[PDB]
């Protein structure tokens, strides 16, 4: 299912909340959305790695890896896991790897940047924690979409006018 | 007309100067150039609306957003309207939407960032100021030319070596 | 040669040094490596003439710029003349220009932005001084390794696994 | 400012009417002056090439062949006329954006308004002689409209 | 928690024993409740469907027809089927992921484990009558299993 | 550094003399040494290898087939030539930038210079006797120039 972020805003004004224009399309599908799902770490994307081996069907990961731009917490492996198990998308909050391989795969990815170093995997990690970054709350159960415009966030569910 | 401002910069050294690098391109058209018409706003297009809906023939709107991260100045009905009305380009200091289809608009289009929420229409705006942003003071009247490698400005009107 | 920098990482933690995410690819080759020549220059590419003239099989020109935003280091000639030399990319630590065409050059281009000033060439700079920007220090006859995941530095030679 | 039945009374053997199908659609409910001609149908090309030039004591006499499917003049085209100092345009056809064009300085007569705009591709005639509504406009030759009708003379008429 | 001989004993009019061919891999290692089947082959596109249902009191019966080339569950489905409240899950066929299977809260038995997964191609029958291992496994009739193997019966059996 | 007369006087059993038709280039203008061959036209593909190697001791023979229509040296390969301890290059056809040649720290004979440099296919022999203006250039043996000509000989020759 495809969004437009531009008519989600205009159609739900008083429920949107737009996220602070910082992040990059890196992924094969350019626009994606659903519901949230968190994780917050740092440089440790053991969470990530278990997380994308669930089903994602209609459901957006939402890393908060605290802007880190020292490793990646997302690459072609985990992507593909990722797309494969239904995930709608990943936003990160930090950095992701081999761009090339995730831009062909069938998955929404929003990060920061890419990074090639990857992270030592040590289980540090919390589940479905509010997380706060780029002026928004992510919150579990709430709702997030993306597009080559930006990335928004409603309470609700929303549908496209 | 397509333009090459690095060819520009050479021909006349003692005409031009150069934006800071922070502009992106967005529209159809990788190049454009013309006499400068300006818009000071905040957070408020209803001069980008007027502006639009003119003649604009062998002119590119300048439009002094503020650098706002926070609403779009521009999106695809009034880029459409620019575009057929013969309107060169627009340099949003400031955010535009609807990326995918001004990407395919026969338009010029250079701004900041991109974001999905619209303004409120208030009436609020200075046509044909002074305005200045990104080391630049653009003036009616006077010149500015822009491709994929920047944005320069000029007091007269330069013509490709 | 071909390089996937998060391959490099992996294989090789203990000898790899990861320069801050900051650079944009802009060249034909969309990856490369080598062994590091340095410049250090400000706002005169002098030396980037003298450099891409010589022979650059193997090689990979480390351009200190000072990270200047206002002035261009290298633009379509110079990469054309660097391309048929054999160098197998420039790291500019500042601008340069001609992306259009650069684009379409066999050779790997990784700099900060773009610019269309061209600099005065007046003979000043340094060639083959430990040169530092971006969190790491560029040493001539260690290597440099880049992609579209970044740009990575080691001591010794490094093959693909 | 010109009022047709004075120029009827005082120049009997000079004037021919309109015939009387045109309405007043611009702020200025009389104007008059130098007749320039286009032919065109459903294309205003010319239209646009016109009111970008210096149109003082000038009327612009548009034959769009009468057609009620496409307006041929539109609040945009109409600002540039004003702002140019043309005196007033007359079109056998349609315009539109009329609650616009009804507070700009400019005189518009036309048969009616129709929302939809022509597809510009530079088919027109400029300053051939026009017949419509019983009368020849030939450029050159002078107009003049108010709230009663429309007039054509071959010299410049003065208003008692 | 379910016994099969004191089943067998109690009952032996109702009893039905499944031909000894069948391993014990989950987390419990005894289950029971009202049979939902699957027909399928080296597709699981209708376990996963199933298992996202509620199945509380219910043993989902996988007829995969025996393949031991390809894999019909593994740890995700079984977690999945463990939180929706699935009493366990019976494969005519193969599973994996049997360690992390092992210490999930599930029934799950099967033929034998095999690490590569099927293609989903949304193929298999849901609720139609199955048979293998001597027994017809039919929806709405009841399954009981444990270490010491796996029976069915037309009507709900309480434990002595 | 070598005069070719002295040579010529207490080796004339030994020595053959170049054709006078060769000009002088480079920064040395006498050198000699070992001579290594190439044989190429309009084409310095082997030319640019050699210059990449040792070469102290040794003098690059390039026959270019005497091509008037393209260079097969310029500054960069002269460059690397003098750096790699090469004494110096014959060629046999054309040469560029002279400028800086001429105060490269290289011998450097040719028959002329000429800005248009060859597109470098890999064609070309190397270490193959080549024959011009009269010489049979043998790879082993030794040359010997100056601003006098250019000698070849099949043993080495001391300077008296």
């Amino acid at each position: 299912m495809h969004y437009v972020t531009p008519d989600l805003c205009d159609a739900y004004p008083e429920l949107v909340q737009v996220v602070e224009p910082m992040f990059s399309n890196f992924g094969g599908r350019d626009s994606f959305g659903g519901e949230i799902v968190t994780i917050k770490c740092f440089e440790d994307n053991s969470l990530v790695k278990e997380q994308v081996d669930k089903d994602g069907k209609g459901k957006v990961l939402v890393v908060d890896g605290g802007g880190s731009l020292r490793r990646a917490l997302l690459g072609d492996m985990l992507a593909e896991k990722a797309a494969k198990n239904g995930w709608e998308g990943i936003v990160v909050y930090g950095c992701i790897r081999d761009v090339d391989v995730i831009a062909q795969t069938d998955l929404g990815v929003q990060a920061l940047a890419s990074h090639p170093l990857k992270t030592d995997k040590r289980g540090i990690g919390d589940l479905n924690v509010a997380v706060t970054f780029g002026g928004v709350t992510f919150r579990p159960g709430e709702f997030v979409y993306a597009d080559n415009n930006g990335i928004i966030v409603s309470p609700q569910a929303l549908k496209m006018p």
